[PDB]
């Protein structure tokens, strides 16, 4: 089976269009744009519940910097983020919402963008 037949640049130039789309979100985008801190958000149980914590800002720099090889693993990364926040946090929360928020213009805009890759 053929492997990596898009450069990293590809996929960036592909995907990076999505990954705007997710920072436009305003107010939604605001707990994402950066790693949870633990400390400052006074959850000390967060790093034990969530093993891969992923970010927009982590997510952003791999983009940018060509680190991802396929396209599903830009995909994987963004599902990782929405995930944690969702399994870490109750489903009232306002961060859970905000996260509901973000996965469904991510689905809204991948869909059309994973075509262009066919
Ligand atoms: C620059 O950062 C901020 O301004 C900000 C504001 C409000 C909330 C947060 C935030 O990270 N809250 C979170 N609490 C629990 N789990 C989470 N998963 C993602 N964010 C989560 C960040």
């Amino acid at each position: 089976m053929r492997k990596k037949i898009f450069k990293p640049e590809e996929l960036r130039q592909a995907l990076m269009p999505t990954l705007e789309a997710l920072y436009r979100q305003d107010p939604e985008s605001l707990p994402f744009r950066q790693p949870v801190d633990p400390q400052l958000l006074g959850i000390p149980d967060y790093f034990d519940i969530v093993k891969n914590p992923m970010d927009l800002s982590t997510i952003k720099r791999k983009l940018d910097t060509g680190q991802y090889q396929e396209p599903w693993q830009y995909v994987d990364d963004v599902w990782l983020m929405f995930n944690n926040a969702w399994l870490y946090n109750r489903k009232t929360s306002r961060v859970y919402k905000f996260c509901s928020k973000l996965a469904e213009v991510f689905e809204q805009e991948i869909d059309p963008v994973m075509q262009s890759l066919g």
